[PDB]
């Protein structure tokens, strides 16, 4: 069937600020909740990556919506992007510590 | 030999001597090829672009790296930036280039795996298949 789909975005902290209030790191955890229900998996500070394969894309609009509809992260929102992703490979993170070179 | 692109199919020798047709073929019809003997099945995709995620611990960087740390980020982006991949808002590094990119994902991969800190802070890294990306902010932000 479809395709992955990665959502990303990043936040003005001056303005955060303001439209939330301190503890404003608590604003991370709210969206984490709301974009976790959509299907949106916490993947790395402020991209969440949705591993479904089915009718996904329609997730991403509801995501959008309903990222929309909170007023704070309308204001504060410097950018958010969605990318279709074909597939992934996490090869890395293990390669990439374990690997030794001998020179 | 099934050939994944539609679709084609060969009665070549073996697998080995079945891959110069196909790849003969969509070359006068090119990208990454794959093969899964198992069911006899050639794919291939042209050209494609690579997103390049990763995180450190900022506990052990302070350690492995030293304090101030952001210097590191700005290490990371030019050598990532060397490589093709340009950053993109948030720890996300996306490599537009089409062709031959994923080599420069390894290409990448491998020079990371050489950075003694890095390897000791990182807490994940990954690649993605970007096929197509759009922007909402401007959306989300209307009343």
């Amino acid at each position: 069937e479809g395709s992955m789909y990665a959502l990303a975005f990043d936040l003005k902290i001056e303005i955060l600020k303001k439209e939330y209030g301190e503890p404003y790191n608590k604003a991370y955890d709210d969206l984490r909740q709301e974009l976790e229900l959509l299907g949106f998996e916490w993947t790395q500070g402020s991209v969440y990556v949705n591993y479904s394969k089915e009718n996904t894309l329609a997730q991403v609009y509801k995501a959008i919506n309903k990222l929309s509809q909170i007023e704070w992260f309308k204001k504060s929102v410097r950018d958010i992007r969605a990318f279709k992703v074909e597939d992934f490979s996490d090869f890395t993170e293990i390669v990439k510590s374990l690997e030794h070179h001998h020179h």
